């Protein structure tokens, strides 16, 4: 009938990755609920920007939707949580924090210091380190050049395991590895398949470093615009997306090693204890005081 608004959702997927098939869910399910009142147009790829750029965006008023997670912590520190390094055993872990209390205070705080507001978490398969050379241990970092994301706490952590990470924007690894300029990055099995990193990696090493979740995530100027009953819809939907999602990620955790395999990639075994133990005291030198005392309860 009506089309009274159109909501521009980013992310920097591909087309076949779990979070773009949930973000078409979600419009799917808007749609339906809001009899086509309100539509959405998903943008993978980064095609409608870079994270950081939308959310910036977001605060702004010019995008309204994205899936984003720890590089939150640049305006929320508690969102740090999302990705402490070692800190989570499981799926089933992950989601109690993130529907807990711990996961409440997380939400609000994104609101109120990002003006993004949380309306789905989504959990993901474990980053692993990739490569040119294989990297059993911390010690044969010896300054590689890598890329992060936008996320102080990787910057601090991996500095700290003996590499030279450079936070740069998802869409832009590729090329940079391509050209040499980086020689790897990190990041869970589901985005080295997206964007193809088998072309120009030779090696998956198995650090299994952090386990994490992240957000599909409203503009809180957009949220305050909707009545209560759309922003029911919104929740609605959004939860239908998550429980979809879910399924999706289950299914890569079956595939995504083989298929990588297949495309050339050697997975190598590393010397967990060493990566962890690591790993850990940089977290505990570099963690912000404010959420310390959840990151000491997760380490014991
Ligand atoms: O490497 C990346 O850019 C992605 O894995 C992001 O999802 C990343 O985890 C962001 O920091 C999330 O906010």
């Amino acid at each position: 009938s009506m089309q009274e608004m159109t909501l521009k959702l980013g992310h920097l997927a591909n087309e076949q990755n779990a979070w773009h098939l949930a973000a078409v869910k979600f419009g799917e399910e808007l749609s339906t609920l809001t009899d086509g009142r309100i539509a959405v147009e998903v943008f993978p790829n980064e095609s409608l920007g870079k994270e950081i750029d939308l959310i910036n965006g977001m605060q702004l008023g010019t995008v309204d939707m994205t899936i984003t997670g720890e590089s939150l912590q640049n305006w929320a520190p508690m969102a740090a949580l999302l990705a402490v390094p070692y800190a989570y055993k499981s799926l089933e872990h992950m989601d109690e924090v993130a529907s807990g209390e711990i996961g409440e205070q997380i939400k609000q705080q994104i609101i109120e210091k990002a003006q993004v507001r949380p309306i789905a978490f989504f959990a993901r398969g474990p980053r692993n380190l990739t490569s040119q050379r294989p990297i059993t241990s911390p010690a044969d970092l010896d300054g590689m050049k890598m890329r992060v994301p936008n996320v102080p706490l990787f910057v601090d952590v991996w500095s700290a395991l003996g590499a030279s990470p450079t936070p740069m924007a998802f869409s832009e690894v590729f090329t940079s590895l391509q050209n040499g300029v980086i020689d790897g990055q990190e990041n869970p099995l589901a985005l080295i398949r997206s964007a193809n990193f088998n072309e120009v990696q030779g090696y998956v090493n198995q650090t299994e470093h952090v386990r994490s979740w992240i957000y599909l995530t409203i503009a809180e100027s957009t949220w305050a615009k909707l009545s209560e009953d759309d922003q029911n819809a919104v929740m609605q939907a959004a939860a239908t997306a998550q429980e979809y999602e879910r399924g999706l990620l289950l299914e890569s955790l079956a595939e995504d090693r083989g298929y990588l395999e297949s495309k050339g990639m050697t997975f190598v075994e590393v010397d967990g204890a060493a990566f962890q133990a690591a790993a850990k005291d940089a977290v505990l030198a570099n963690v912000s005081e404010e959420i310390r005392p959840i990151v000491e309860s997760l380490f014991s």
